[PDB]
């Protein structure tokens, strides 16, 4: 009943994974290598480069600015800000808000990977479009993703994927996202925020690694990888579209815990129809 108990105790543990990585047999028909495939199994992620066309990526930047600069269409419970201030840093449910969004979200070099790699059709399960200022960037602590969704969100298993979409340049200096591989292949409970004792541990055993990118790279992570951003001094912005995919088969239950809003979770949802060619 579950797989993945945590925040119960006061002590930490970790604990095995108890579900696939890659939920498919690997053919020559998958839309990934076959040592594609074998990475994201052994590492919990893997980049994806050059896949959309210069036009297409000066249109997702357009757009993403656009929302950014001009938010008052969109549904104000939806809009994380800096916190004494409006500044947007953050936008949810995307894909249900945003044409553009939508037809990313949907796009098979995006979705076809998605549902090879959950076994499953797929649906949206949060977007988000995040912006990180230049100067004053936050720091984002070590989190796995999954920890939250089954806990507050109720997900059963480990059967969802993140992607992250670069809009603006990723470099060692501005506080790309972070990853321990191999972490996902361990559930750490929470007492939710992981322990740092544990966190050394895992990183002495795996390291740590920054992906870097120009716009329109994509950095595909395993729901239960552990990972995290320094903050950024530079004058560089951080800025990416955030796309959750989850099998239809792994829809939520009850909240495993009592600990959310419409809009961080989708809570019998229907497959993402796949849509192929340019997004203009």
């Amino acid at each position: 009943q579950d797989l993945y108990p945590s925040r119960q105790r006061a002590d930490a543990e970790m604990r095995p994974r108890l579900d696939p990585v890659v939920h498919s047999e690997w053919t020559n028909d998958a839309p990934i290598s076959a040592r594609q495939a074998a990475a994201f199994d052994r590492d919990g992620y893997i980049v994806l480069e050059d896949i959309f066309s210069a036009d297409e990526v000066a249109f997702l930047q357009k757009a993403a600015g656009n929302l950014l600069a001009d938010p008052a269409a969109l549904d104000a419970d939806t809009i994380v800000t800096e916190p004494q201030s409006n500044e947007i840093r953050s936008i949810f449910e995307i894909h249900a808000q945003s044409p553009v969004m939508a037809r990313l979200a949907a796009d098979a070099r995006l979705a076809d990977v998605a549902r090879f790699l959950l076994g499953d059709e797929v649906y949206i399960h949060q977007s988000r479009l995040n912006y990180k200022p230049g100067f004053k960037g936050r720091e984002f602590y070590w989190h796995s993703d999954f920890e939250t969704w089954h806990v507050e969100d109720g997900m059963p298993r480990m059967r969802a994927l993140s992607m992250s979409v670069l809009l603006a340049e990723n470099t060692p200096h501005n506080g790309p996202l972070m990853v321990i591989p191999g972490s996902h292949r361990t559930y750490l409970t929470c007492v939710g925020v992981p322990d740092e004792e544990s966190l050394a541990e895992l990183a002495h055993r795996h390291g740590i690694v920054a992906p870097t990118g120009k716009p329109g790279t994509v950095i595909l992570f395993d729901c239960n990888l552990m990972h995290g951003s320094n903050g950024n001094i530079t004058p560089f912005p951080r800025a990416n579209a955030f796309l959750v995919y989850n099998a239809v088969s792994n829809r939520l239950e009850k909240p495993f815990g009592v600990e959310r809003p419409w809009f961080l979770a989708r809570r019998e949802p229907a497959a993402l129809r796949v849509e192929r060619g340019p997004l203009v």
